[PDB]
């Protein structure tokens, strides 16, 4: 059940989730994601000066895990889920960050522990930029495959 | 209605004539990122949040957003083809303490709005910062289009 | 024509060795981003405009496009397979002075040419310059590519 392996691990950050998204021939676009908890951005900053590795992991899955919650909710379970087909990571750093790896599996995880070994593969790119809304620390954005 | 006309309303506006700039697969229309050039030259040029204001960079913004639709236009004749603009990605030429690259964004989509209703113009979108542009442009746009059959 | 050839030449002639990553639905194969990463070191780090000047940002572009069109052919035996590379992303980790960002794309899509000819090898492209990269690689490129099925 993906929906209470979401619970469990929105549980296990501490964080509590509750046009953004267009589909189109069973593939759902969405808008890039910051770390918000509809309170406000959590882990703002630039990686590698005000934000430390961590920091940014639980962002990437902040962010990651906001973006399941806009497709349950558009959805009703994130059963309709059949791919992650691509992921693009975006990082506030400075320019001596190299770790946009380590970053990008702090949401790569998240996939894997809500949707399955199976389910959870993705392609992905990571890349560092100058500045993000609102001072952000991680921005994502998803094509996310759905079963009809 | 009349996307067409009201495109040549935001071309009168702004006082400009608008590898492949469009592919087209299983009824979608990729097109390569567009920065703020008419004519031959780069329109809006420098770093948003220094030689470029938040104003001059939404402008950018528009041009680049007018430059998508015009090979959508040419390319098919007219506007009508447009079904939805799935993804709108923007880049932005800005310094490293610009947040307000939601406002930029913005730029390009009320005209997306205007021209092709608040239905058909409904787009997901992601806006950061970059460190650089082609030809120190300020914005740079690329589009994933539905289209209609 | 035969691409595996093409390859084969073209990777002499570049003098490198390129004999998760890709994810296919609907006849799309999406790619994950290319560093130029042969055998398992990255071969042109640093930042374009600093320490890295443009010939050597173009071999590494050149090199990640390598590499995808590597995985590409290791996951599907053949680049026979490949119909049309719908979009190329390109980040470029450069310096706040680089305009340049076409020419090194250049060095990407001139492989494409080369391998898959000038239809198939045709694309939308995207090419920004970003503050840096996963092991301070100097150029970053994702696919995605349409199949024939």
């Amino acid at each position: 059940n993906r929906d209470d392996a979401f619970l469990t691990v929105q549980a296990r950050l501490g964080y509590d989730f509750s046009t953004s998204l267009i589909e189109h021939a069973g593939l759902a676009y969405m808008s890039g994601q910051i770390p918000r908890v509809e309170d406000k951005v959590q882990v703002c900053g630039k990686v590698g000066f005000d934000v430390d590795l961590s920091q940014a992991q639980l962002a990437a899955s902040i962010s990651t895990m906001r973006a399941l919650a806009i497709l349950k909710q558009h959805y009703g379970t994130l059963q309709v889920v059949e791919k992650v087909l691509q992921m693009n990571v975006f990082i506030h750093s400075t320019a001596d960050f190299t770790q946009q790896s380590e970053v990008a599996d702090g949401a790569s995880e998240i996939l894997y522990e809500i949707l399955g070994s199976d389910t959870g593969q993705h392609t992905r790119t990571s890349v560092s930029v100058c500045q993000l809304p609102k001072n952000a620390s991680v921005e994502i954005n998803f094509i996310v495959a759905l079963k009809q």
